[PDB]
């Protein structure tokens, strides 16, 4: 793909902890922290900040960043979409639009080798019981 763009799935991960100053964008919809849960990024320092991307409206979405991120100028963020959406998209448009330096994750939560596919830790919904019915 690009050389250079969405690394594996653990590439964000271990980027994450390693740079201290890392971030996780959960673009995925608000319905998916219902339906297959966030990520748990907790341990390395904090929790995800959860904004669903809409290619739709740029400003009526960035609104959430700014408020949200202490040091944009050199926080690393990481994107995660569900699958492919428009990760790489977004890891584009804030480094320029205020923040520094941005990335995304291939096959992002749900995709075969994604996040969950990965080791990687996950919050998930509440316990429930019923595989078939979701």
């Amino acid at each position: 793909g690009s050389s250079g763009s969405s690394g594996s799935a653990k590439n964000a991960y271990t980027k994450l902890g390693t740079d201290d100053n890392a971030q996780l964008l959960d673009i995925r919809a608000t319905a998916d922290f219902r339906q297959v849960g966030s990520p748990n990024i907790k341990g390395l320092g904090k929790k995800a900040v959860s904004t669903v991307y809409n290619g739709e409206d740029k400003p009526g979405f960035l609104k959430k960043l700014s408020l949200k991120f202490k040091d944009p100028e050199n926080t690393t963020l990481y994107i995660l979409d569900k699958f492919d959406g428009n990760s790489e998209l977004v890891a584009e448009l804030v480094a320029l639009n205020g923040f520094k330096s941005a990335y995304a994750i291939k096959d992002g939560a749900e995709g075969p080798r994604g996040w969950l596919n990965s080791s990687l830790p996950w919050i998930e919904p509440k316990k429930t019981s019923g595989p078939s019915s979701g």
